[PDB]
């Protein structure tokens, strides 16, 4: 919880509606299951967080973001958690 440890390139205009709290469902290709805080990270910096609270196409629901007051920067790790 807290700060997040793993971000998400997300690319404009989404990655700002998702951190001014404006867009609350990101579509992607496959399902996660990754919970809890997701930073938002486009053009290179990490301008905010979200919660991922729950999941041919899928929607992650993200919960309680917010755009940090300064962007931060940047400087990837494969999603397993749908491996069988």
């Amino acid at each position: 919880m807290e700060r997040p440890k793993l971000g998400l390139i997300v690319r404009e205009p989404y990655a700002s509606l998702i951190v001014d709290g404006r867009k609350v469902w990101e579509i992607r290709r496959r399902k996660t299951r990754h919970r809890g805080p997701l930073g938002i990270v486009s053009g290179g910096r990490l301008i905010g967080q979200a919660d991922l609270v729950g999941v041919p196409l899928y929607a992650w629901v993200l919960e309680n973001a917010f755009r940090y007051e300064k962007p931060l920067h940047v400087p990837m790790f494969v999603d397993l958690s749908e491996v069988r």
